[PDB]
């Protein structure tokens, strides 16, 4: 199936790092960040992806969403990104899907730089208290399958046939997030690398993380939002 037109045309959709473009083709979107190098102000790494545009955006509770794909992920070991997210007005974030093959315990591996990722989410709860789960791991070259839904406030996360969700903390201004952000953090201390707002400092810090090779190809995509 092709990619949505929500996400191709730009009716839903702002594209963060514009070269390369992610559509590769009518049916793939495929997320490089170590070549888009996208960066933010507050941002702790590079990234490539798709968010919600201001304009769209209500609260969690005032929208039914649901995101689904095939999702490839290549990656050196080591590596970590956040690939579907749900974010706040402010800097704060309402839900998380990472690829990462660190050393932070509670999940399926666990264990820093050894080409395993552990796939896994946090949602932060009503309490705004992050709940997290292991949905499974993967090694560089793998597929799974990846969808999220925000039903009115609850929201739920499935991958490799493992599900969680619960109802999560409420934001006005809310928006979901995809693609390939990668964090610019050391596998094993889980130390934060770089400078905010400075791109040469992740240039740096993922080169110096041996993390040559990063990227996110997703397919079989959908999207629907029903906002009331
Ligand atoms: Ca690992």
């Amino acid at each position: 199936s092709t990619i949505p037109s929500s996400i191709t045309s730009g009716s839903i959709f702002d594209l963060e790092g514009d070269n390369p473009n992610p559509l590769v083709d009518d049916s793939t979107l495929v997320f490089v960040p170590l070549e888009a190098q996208h960066i933010t102000p507050n941002g702790n790494g590079w990234r490539h992806e798709y968010k919600v545009k201001e304009s769209l955006r209500v609260a969690m509770t005032q929208t039914y969403e649901v995101f689904e794909a095939t999702v490839k992920v290549e990656m050196s070991d080591g590596g970590k990104t956040i690939i579907s997210q749900h974010h706040a007005s402010d800097t704060g974030t309402i839900s998380k899907v990472y690829v990462s093959d660190t050393d932070e315990s509670g999940f399926n591996d666990s264990v820093a730089n050894n080409g395993i990722f552990d796939v896994y989410v946090r949602l932060r709860n009503t309490s705004g208290n992050e709940e997290k789960f292991a949905l499974g791991t993967m090694t560089s070259g793998e597929t799974f399958n990846l969808r999220v839904v925000n039903n009115y406030g609850d929201v739920e996360v499935t991958a490799f046939g493992n599900s969680f969700g619960i109802p999560v903390e409420d934001d006005s201004q809310s928006y979901f997030k995809f693609g390939n952000y990668l964090q610019s953090q050391d596998p094993y201390t889980l130390d934060k690398c770089g400078e905010a707002g400075n791109s040469n400092s992740f240039k740096n810090c993922f080169e110096d993380l041996g993390i040559t090779e990063s990227k996110v190809t997703m397919t079989n995509v959908t999207y629907t939002r029903e906002t009331n």
